[PDB]
């Protein structure tokens, strides 16, 4: 049909999402920035931008040929990027498989003509947007650790008053 704004990402188990939003509400007032909805919390692997249906099929076939074992993410880091005006969660030492997976999807995107910045992959989970002022960043909560078993292609849209990330396809990682 019509083109969509697409990105590949890793999702978070519902319980960890709940812990994150509780932690965020505890540590950041509304004025700190605009909260990412619980269901929209994710770790982007590759951003594709606007993509026709034909190109989406092509990239989906490429993603489907990726053979990457699963890995575990332990979110032990938080920070703020003032240039992007985001507050994020992350991993001090991401597993090699995460980097490998993101690098493959980014290369596939770039080869298809998708704008990739030459910027190095910086894995993160955005918690607050429009965080234009420096705020104290506490460490994340305890034991936000989980096994990643798959990755997903999402469509991004703004409908009503809300950002919506819609899952289109998923691919298991080898476990
Ligand atoms: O506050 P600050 O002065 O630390 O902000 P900042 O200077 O933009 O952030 C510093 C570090 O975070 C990375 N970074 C910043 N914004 C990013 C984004 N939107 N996506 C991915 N990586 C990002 C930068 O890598 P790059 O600037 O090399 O991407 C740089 O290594
Ligand atoms: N009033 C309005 O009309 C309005 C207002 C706001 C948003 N919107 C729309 O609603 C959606 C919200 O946008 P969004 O910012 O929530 O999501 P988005 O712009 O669709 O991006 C989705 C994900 O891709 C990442 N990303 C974007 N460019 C990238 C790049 N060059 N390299 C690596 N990663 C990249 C973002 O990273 P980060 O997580 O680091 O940002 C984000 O996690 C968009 O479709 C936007 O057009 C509309
Ligand atoms: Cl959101």
């Amino acid at each position: 049909s019509e083109p969509q704004r697409l990105f590949f990402a890793i999702d978070l188990p519902a319980e960890i999402r709940e812990q994150i939003i509780h932690w965020r509400a505890k540590h950041f007032p509304p004025e700190a920035g605009r909260p990412v909805a619980a269901d929209n919390l994710h770790l982007t692997l590759a951003f594709l931008g606007e993509v026709s249906a034909e190109k989406e099929k092509a990239l989906s076939l490429l993603a489907g040929r990726i053979r990457q074992p699963g890995f575990t993410l332990t979110l032990d880091d938080a920070g703020q990027w003032l240039r992007s005006r985001v507050v994020w969660l992350g991993m001090r030492q991401p597993p090699r498989g995460l980097i490998q997976l993101a690098n493959m999807l980014r290369s596939q995107a770039a080869r298809s003509g998708c704008f990739q910045s030459n910027r190095p992959f910086h894995p993160h989970i955005t918690l607050l947007r429009d965080a234009s002022e420096a705020v104290t960043i506490p460490p994340p909560g305890f034991n936000w650790s989980y096994a990643v078993t798959e990755f997903t292609l999402y469509a991004s849209s703004f409908a009503r008053g809300r950002t919506r990330y819609t899952p289109l396809k998923r691919w298991a990682l080898t476990q």
